[PDB]
């Protein structure tokens, strides 16, 4: 089915931020299994897997839509040498998901792409929820301190 | 069954004070959850319930003898903005409740309403089981410090 | 995540409606559970269940949204003495918490707030069923007479 | 193989039955779905099924003998609107349909398309029983009036 | 052990209301049996086994406290001709009971008989079941009228 | 609960589309089965009981939004003499009836009825799956040709 | 454990190689599956899973051996827009990538890194298979020609 072309860019340019997530979301899961921290890794990994099938609900969609999937193009990674900075930097790339999505949503609506529309809103609320475990993991380490939090991921 | 008024008004005085306990540890526990303090979330949840069962076998008494159960007015809520402050003000609820409760016990008993009695003495062991666990907790966190207090907290 | 402050509001406001539903329709049920209208008592029993659930998810995304759940205030409880009475006063409960629905479910899509949309239109969807079940038990008191309605709530 | 052009006729003019009552039957199931008359909604439906087998088998027959079903015209529901009156429509219907039944199944006979009638007697006798089926029903609403007849048709 | 002997007289006196119980119970029972009100039989028959299970807790408790428990002496049996004076009668009947047990359970309180005064609340809150029973069957009469009360009680 | 009327005529129009839809493709599907192509009276006959769940959907909530659901009118069927021809009509049927959905899904957005809104996208988000899949067809014809096309229809 | 700069210089480079394979044969994946060639999505997904098991074992392996896993700098992908083009890429990018695996093999020998080895020669193993697998697809392609060979992959 012909879609919307500007639907089709906006599932591009989602499409790309997944594709940054997954691969920013895999590095810092296998660092954190390397230093040991087996909890973030389990997650950061399954989070990883999340992004992954975003990224192919898009790529399902725009060759349905019959336009071009992008998967060509990659954004900036910032991978961060710490914990903190890492999952700090998570939460940052989620935050600019979310803002693109929002817009997203709103223009499919305007153009009556409810389909389009009804997958975005479905992968918003798998975004809410990363962006959740993001915030609550950074409070857990100012409020336990440094130590104590890196003690408790040490087993899954 | 025509039950003792004073009866009744114990009795929707107690139940009041069992929907205050429902709200405010039904919160406390999604506040916890919210922060990632898991087993926090499950024992106060489960607190909740334990004040919901009260509840319901205040109103099926009220019922019974023929009185109206009172759900409209709600007394105060004190709900504290951390983990100690919540705790702290759930104590001070329940010890309330065990004030209000002994009241009743002792008046019931003298109008030979034995069966109200023996439904508030099996509630009052509860609440005393409740007074338990948060003066437990509350020393813990003294004793082992806020830090490790709210790591214990993370997994279930 | 910061949400808006009005959707905020709004879902403050919708889980005031949850919590005079709860109440009304769990007090309901246990007069007539006491009444030994079985049927009547296990389906307003899963409908006081259901407003709970529904709470829940209120609470749950205030947090998240960084707000505060407000359980202190309570609207005004209207109980009724007969079982129509009751049922049509739990009806016209159910149409202004629809109508509130309605408008919250439009606001939080033009500041797109659209996973708390989302949820509110679940909710909407069960609302709408509660909405159905009593509309069509006020319609079979007329249909076979009170006298044969109440036989038939004897078992369940 | 090619068959009797007339045995095609009255094959698509049965077809023709069928198709009304599939529909007349489902709209008048889901009236009673929807007045919460449980029982009749279960009967109605299974019986909107039995014409829908009815119809293809129809179909198939055609086909095999090489005509071309149509289902492109629909004859007149008739809905009604209470109990009464659109079981009496359903009646009146089923002793249309059977009336064109007997019609065709002689004409079979005579020209010895004797597998068309052969289906066609096994689908006179599912008729019949809908038939017997509508009268009795039509009977126990006069025997014991509407009321209770209503009331019996609340729990399937 | 040596008891008291006015907690036995009590208990003796118990003990008799118990026997009147299980006969007026057990008549009752089967009386609706006889007359095809089979749901009447199951609850009144099992009443009379409660009755019983009373009776031989007295018993017990009698010969334990080296006292002759009395099974010679049968009060008044109040029978009645139709389903509602009888059941209006065993709610006279328990009502009487609950009345003497109340006095009991005072006296043991205060002779320190705890024992036999655990034991007579135990039986007290079965005798307010009873009540409860009684009280919402004479309702119904009264709200679904006499004729669809019996035929509620056709089958079990 | 009264519904926005104009909500109901966009309702029935689209039940409309449903009933052309489930007889076409249902004939489709027995021709293809004659035809010995059992592959394509499989898929053809599980797309005819989609649009009866359809059909359904809409007529529950016609009736729930208390209108008149019509099941008399009925649009034109276009058959087509052969397979391609056929699919290729069964899509043009797809395309308009997504078009009206489109339409009535922004519509019960302006008036606020969310819930026939979310039960209209699920309904597009099949439709488009059917679109999908008669896309997909067509083309396979091309691509492998018409007999090795119908060569692989022969095993289900 | 510090490893041999140019080890890890190499494990970066096929990394990069890994994840250009892992992109271009999902998106072509995809692409069959839209097409309705069932057979090739299911193999160049797996193809897929392959590429992505080898990319966390050079990133696990870089790690160890204390340097950056690379996953900024994305290579060329070439899509290609008909079958033949796009296995035909896929088997140049296996070419290419089996190059560059065996330089890094021999250079990993000759500074003793025998384990980075032994992981590399494993993965050639499975390049080697996937280079099979391409070539006899398209030779496959020719001896039974396009249409037949599509009609091929149909069914999984
Ligand atoms: C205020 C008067 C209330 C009463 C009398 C009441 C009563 C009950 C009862 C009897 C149960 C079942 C307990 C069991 O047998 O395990 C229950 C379950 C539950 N209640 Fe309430 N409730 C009340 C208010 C609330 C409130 C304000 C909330 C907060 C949202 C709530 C949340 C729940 C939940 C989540 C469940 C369990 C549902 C599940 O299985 O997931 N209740 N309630
Ligand atoms: C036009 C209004 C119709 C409606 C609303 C309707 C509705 C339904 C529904 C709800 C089902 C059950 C779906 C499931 O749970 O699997 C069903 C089954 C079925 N329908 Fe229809 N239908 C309609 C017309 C037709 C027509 C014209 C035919 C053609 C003969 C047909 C043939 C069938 C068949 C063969 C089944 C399967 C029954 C079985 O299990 O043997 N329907 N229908
Ligand atoms: C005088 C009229 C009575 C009648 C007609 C009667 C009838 C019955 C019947 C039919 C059973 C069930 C038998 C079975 O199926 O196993 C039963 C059980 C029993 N009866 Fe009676 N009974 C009478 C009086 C009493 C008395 C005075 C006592 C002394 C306490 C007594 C004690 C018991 C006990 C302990 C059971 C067993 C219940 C159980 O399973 O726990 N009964 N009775
Ligand atoms: C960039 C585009 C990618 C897409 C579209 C994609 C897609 C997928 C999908 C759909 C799955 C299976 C999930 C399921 O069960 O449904 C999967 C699995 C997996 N992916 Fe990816 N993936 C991509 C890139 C990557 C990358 C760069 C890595 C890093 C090495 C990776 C690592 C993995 C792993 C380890 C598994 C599971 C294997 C197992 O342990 O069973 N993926 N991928
Ligand atoms: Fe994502
Ligand atoms: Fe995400
Ligand atoms: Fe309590
Ligand atoms: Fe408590
Ligand atoms: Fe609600
Ligand atoms: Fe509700
Ligand atoms: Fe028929
Ligand atoms: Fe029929
Ligand atoms: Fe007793
Ligand atoms: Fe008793
Ligand atoms: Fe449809
Ligand atoms: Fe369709
Ligand atoms: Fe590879
Ligand atoms: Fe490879």
């Amino acid at each position: 089915m012909k879609g919307d072309t500007k639907v089709i860019n906006y599932l591009n340019k989602l499409l790309g931020n997944e594709l940054v997530a997954i691969n920013q979301y895999f590095l810092h899961a296998r660092m954190f299994k390397n230093w040991g921290l087996k909890r973030l890794n389990d997650v950061e990994y399954h989070e990883s897997i999340d992004e992954m099938k975003h990224a192919d609900r898009y790529i399902e969609r725009i060759l349905f839509l019959e336009g071009l999937p992008n998967l060509q193009d990659l954004g900036k990674l910032n991978i961060g040498e710490d914990v903190e900075e890492m999952l700090r930097s998570d939460l940052a790339l989620e935050l600019d998901g979310a803002k693109n999505l929002r817009e997203a949503i709103g223009y499919a609506d305007s153009v009556h792409d409810y389909v389009s529309r009804d997958m975005m809103i479905e992968i918003l609320r798998d975004e809410e929820g990363h962006i959740d475990w993001l915030e609550t993991e950074l409070d857990l380490i100012q409020k336990m301190g440094l130590q104590n939090y890196l003690q408790a991921q040490i087993r899954e």
